[PDB]
């Protein structure tokens, strides 16, 4: 059987409450060893070694954990046949895309979580973790980039996003769809992500102890420019606009970011709209203002690519070409 | 035939480009008379009257236009049989929900936009506008609150949200689904919102020339607390958290809003996640911190209700009751 | 605590396999008492009483079980506070709609199943059953027609359909959306079905020991008229067409069904396409052929209403009005 | 510019009513040249030729039109740079998948329809046809198999299905998602189908004037075996079961098809359920009965492949392997 390393960061999958029927719970309580022990059928599928990286709610996920995870997977790539990362669902899609761009290991890296705590009735965590190990162990799962496995579905790290606040079926690749469905411990893969990922990226965080500072500003009716001005005053390297519709900006936000873009700051236009691309030739002349259009990358995912783009270049046209390639 | 009044505010429905096939256009440049005359079949179903209120892109929508729209509808209520509001798609879901809470006219208020400019090859605006007046002219549309009519579907002002950046079908009521479908100028209504609207709300904006200051902060991996601090430093009346997953906050954003809530700022927990409720009784103890759970209201819709809730009370407990009723 | 009767008919919820991690299983194996005892937290919320009516896979569901179920709920109404029906997922949407039309008990009737067998890892059945009793116990669930509770969601029996083949979240009200969502054993109801249900229908099956014979024919490229001719030759009281697109017929199937309609067979145009109404005033002149347009009712559900319609009348115009009202 | 041939079969795209306002229309009415002249901008992006193959509603589509279409494209492959096929929406998902498996030309074959007739207000036909020619003219569109272009989206011929009866956004690849989105005459392709197609399939219809007869039977509560028995009596080479849930069959229909499978009839288990695979190793022992699991292929699409499968082999294990490859 293949050897696979479970890297535990915490989440509701490692979360517990005082009863199976009450909704109240705390994330990142239970250890990796207790998770694997709860699913003995793992032994039938792979030789599992569990390592606790951190034990955190993914709402408190950060650059330092991102850095640790990338370096760990890249360092330990030769000493295992595949990786599973147990992780909270809140920012799974951010971590998944960071590693999708920064992992140089060509062996399956599969992220997994749970929407119900481990102590709850009909807890999704156990079967989620089994299916994650199935995917990480499947020979066919290699060279498809960093994967998320949730609700019997294999999702690429770029397009995967949390669509619902409670539903176990929350995770979908809302623009281009899933890679494959898992039935009876077997995957029928019909799709691979075309955007370049892992070893096909120039992003190398092996020596980096931090990432360039990129914040996100929300657009809406009567939107305050104070958030944008706060990141600008702090000398932020990048600002992602969660725009309205096709990445459009409230007038006062537009004013601040137009200034910022010409005074150092890399400005990427994304959208609060959960589905579809922020396009170039819309109502915003990106060439004129020196903006970057995120495309299908939602605000949090645009932040990831911009941060990593900023380790390579400050030039908008090159960042835009990066946003057209990765 | 019924008398219906068209209140124009701008949008891509009033948008124009040099090419029917190129995607480049500018918003809110075409006058209401032109949109009506473009649809001569309108005078088969209703006697239409056009009034230009503003001519702006809804990305620049604001408190002042909202207050104007509500006062005009409330003033002209019994001079007409119903209202259609032509409007940009970007923030139509915000304006729709504001009018839903503040309009005291029991006659149909139907908001309509277009995802392609008026000059576009297969422009959606014409049939959109026709179906908007059809809905506004339908006696069965009465007492359903403020409506959004897009892609042959009647959508309630509360749940309706922009789902896709470019798709004509973008507008869906993602949690509770639509009220009715339109075919051959007739509507089969099978739903009406339970949540109280229009004249059933205690909200009265008739004597208001400003609305309380409510800003929105985004949550993500390594989220900056500077946007939040900026808003409490400017003395903002309320702050809505665009939370991660089930309304969860990055620790730094949590600390700032926890301090703001104790100091007397109204703090509402919403979600970046496009469908589902931000619930009580998950990971955040709302009673302890004096936070409010937004429920199914997304950040920009949570802002509309928090603003109006603050014209009534500053008590977090009574703001939660309002978020449970409207 | 309220008194809640569990009527078990079988399904995957009562299904079993040799392994928790193996797909293979048989339906309708384990009895009511085993199901109820498997979730002892029911004792917190209701006084639960189990009755086995059948133990079958709902692929084998039939007129006889429907009649028994209906008469059982109608006769035993004033003995209990609510009913939960454990049932296979395959035809829950048919049974739910039958009871939606035939139950006269004004108390909550909630139907439940499981997409994973009882022996499965992360079995959905236990928490599905708990949430069903919650719904059946909630006073707010009254006067909403017969309900389906799956994946923390309360769904009206009319619009609810199986959307996916293996997904625990399979059940969606695809046209008009759910009635409410369940969190921490509490329901926020925002919707109720407008279409007449339960006591508001004239469909009394109390003294019927048989239902009118209604079959379904599928439409496709080069469709055979033989399935249709077989049902006409057996003298079937009604035929519903699973039409292509907006309930359109292949010429051969059209030819057979047209002649049958004029001979006194009730012919209902439904659609194979999973969402949207089969509409009047499309490509087919219903009035000329004496066909009935199923509207939002899919072929399965078109069958259930036609059967019940054929107990009141054989007149196409009357059946059409029945399809517009129920 | 590229040379693009347009092959017209009819459809609502070639459909007309007596009013832009009213829904009533007749399909396959308008000639290919009238569609071309209705889109002047075609000449900007390609040198377009038009040929009427047939002019029918696709509800009357059949094997004869399929074989002609496949042979035409295969013969005239060298004469042009790409094909667009104007086609009805009702059975376009069937024609697309047949061509997907039979056309040996490696140049883009793009299918288009319109949900609104050419005479309708905001008719989708014109911009649909433009965007089809864009896709057909894009070199990046090559080697992706037969395509469907509807609502600014490029969909693979295998997974694409009609999702809604009237909605312009009706066509979705519901299991694996679209290939690319079309903005401003340009496509961001991020996906290609892994399943083998066009010239990579062993299927050759070049010499065939007939297709193996394959019929479809529908499963539901109390399902008549008469339709299935009628096909077996007429000596059908194949029967596809529109199963319930995971391709399950009612008692009556199961016995008939179990009998049929033993006596040489190739029987494929599909599902009425609009998304997800009909899998092996559930409740039906496929080996024991000699049945074939359709996977993600819905009944009408399982028919297409079973017809082509039956020109190679009548061995159920050979046919199953074909359903795992194409
Ligand atoms: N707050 C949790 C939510 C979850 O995992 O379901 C986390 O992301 O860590
Ligand atoms: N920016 C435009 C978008 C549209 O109307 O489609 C607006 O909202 O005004
Ligand atoms: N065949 C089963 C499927 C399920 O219940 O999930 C039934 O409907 O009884
Ligand atoms: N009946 C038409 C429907 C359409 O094209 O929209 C056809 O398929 O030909």
């Amino acid at each position: 059987l293949p050897n696979i390393t479970i890297l535990a960061t915490g989440g509701t999958i490692a979360g517990g409450g005082d009863s199976a029927t009450k909704s109240n719970y705390t994330a990142g309580k239970v250890g990796v060893e207790n998770l694997v022990n709860a699913v003995p059928q793992l032994k039938d599928i792979a030789n599992v070694k569990g390592e606790q990286v951190v034990n955190i709610g993914s709402q408190d996920m950060n650059d330092n954990v991102w850095l640790t995870l990338a370096k760990k997977i890249n360092t330990d790539c030769d000493k295992t046949d595949g990786f599973v990362i147990t992780h909270g669902t809140d920012t799974m899609e951010e971590t998944a895309y960071f590693l999708d761009l920064t992992v140089k290991c060509d062996k399956p890296v599969v992220m997994v979580g749970a929407m119900r705590p481990s102590t709850s009735m009909s807890a999704d965590g156990p079967f989620n973790l089994y299916n994650a190990v199935v995917t990480a162990a499947d020979k066919a799962s290699a060279n498809r980039g960093v994967l998320v496995v949730m609700n019997d579905t294999v999702l690429d790290g770029r397009d995967v996003t949390k669509t619902n606040t409670t539903d176990v079926a929350t995770f979908k690749s809302v623009n281009y769809g899933p890679l494959g469905y898992i039935h009876n411990g077997k995957i029928d893969y019909q799709r691979t992500p075309a955007r370049k990922h892992t070893s096909d990226t120039p992003f190398d965080v092996s020596k980096l102890n931090e990432l360039p500072k990129v914040g996100i500003v929300y657009n809406y009716a009567n939107a305050s420019d104070l958030p944008a001005k706060a990141l600008v005053d702090a000398g932020y390297d990048g600002i992602v606009s969660a725009g309205v519709g096709n990445g459009n900006l409230y007038k006062s936000v537009f004013d601040t970011l137009a200034t910022a873009a010409k005074n150092g700051t890399a400005v990427v236009r994304s959208s609060r709209v959960p589905t579809g691309a922020t396009t170039q030739d819309a109502e915003v002349d990106d060439a004129k203002y020196g903006f970057v259009a995120s495309g299908t990358l939602n605000p949090q995912k645009a932040r990831v690519l911009l941060q990593l783009a900023l380790t390579q270049t400050k030039d908008p046209q090159q960042i835009q070409q990066i946003f057209n390639q990765y």
